[PDB]
């Protein structure tokens, strides 16, 4: 999409006022999405971790890698979103549901940076998909997503709000691996 404005870029970097946060519809995440965890597993994220580790004098390669290892770990390799339905692929198995939007929650991290979780819930008694999901993607108002983090669970939304360490990360499926690493190198 368009280059971000200064304000949007500050928002993407966790600086924004709560009054500027707006609701978003599920279609912002429409598409087919690939988990980045297999890139980590195959060693393809080594140069990202090397770059980050070289830049940060306070962190070693291992600490950076462990951080993203804990972050990206998931068995959900693919997520498809269309027509109000989210479908989750785990090995050869699929689940799906027509998710109902439930608003957003603004979180403040220890650093004082902030982030917005967009909440959805599955109320279809026949579905085996996660009852609760939350999207977080460095965007606080309607805009098609470039990559997203998703929190998935069956217990409560607060349970997912409490999750800070694991944030399964998804990029558009149409991107080649080189393209994904290229984007990651710039973050
Ligand atoms: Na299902
Ligand atoms: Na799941
Ligand atoms: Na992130
Ligand atoms: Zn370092
Ligand atoms: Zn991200
Ligand atoms: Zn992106």
């Amino acid at each position: 999409g368009k280059p971000l404005t200064e304000v949007e870029q500050k928002a993407a970097n966790g600086v924004f006022d709560d009054a500027n946060v707006q609701n978003r519809t599920l279609s912002d995440w429409d598409g087919v999405w690939q988990s980045v965890y297999p890139l980590l597993q195959s060693g393809k994220l080594d140069p990202v971790f090397q770059k980050k580790a070289d830049a940060d004098k306070t962190k070693t390669f291992a600490e950076i890698k462990d951080y993203y290892h804990k972050g990206y770990a998931t068995d959900i390799e693919m997520i498809g979103i269309e027509d109000g339905i989210v479908e989750f692929h785990r090995n050869n198995e699929t689940t799906s549901c027509k998710y109902d939007y439930d608003g957003y929650k603004i979180l403040t991290y220890k650093s004082g940076k902030k982030g917005v979780r967009y909440l959805f819930e599955c109320k279809d008694p026949e579905s085996k998909a996660p009852k609760y999901i939350q999207f977080s993607d460095h965007i606080i108002a309607p805009r098609k997503s470039s990559h997203f983090h998703i929190f998935m669970g069956n217990d409560s939304q607060q349970s997912l709000l409490n999750e800070m360490e694991n944030w399964p990360t998804y990029y558009p499926y149409q991107l080649s691996s080189e393209e994904v690493v290229e984007e990651m190198m710039s973050h």
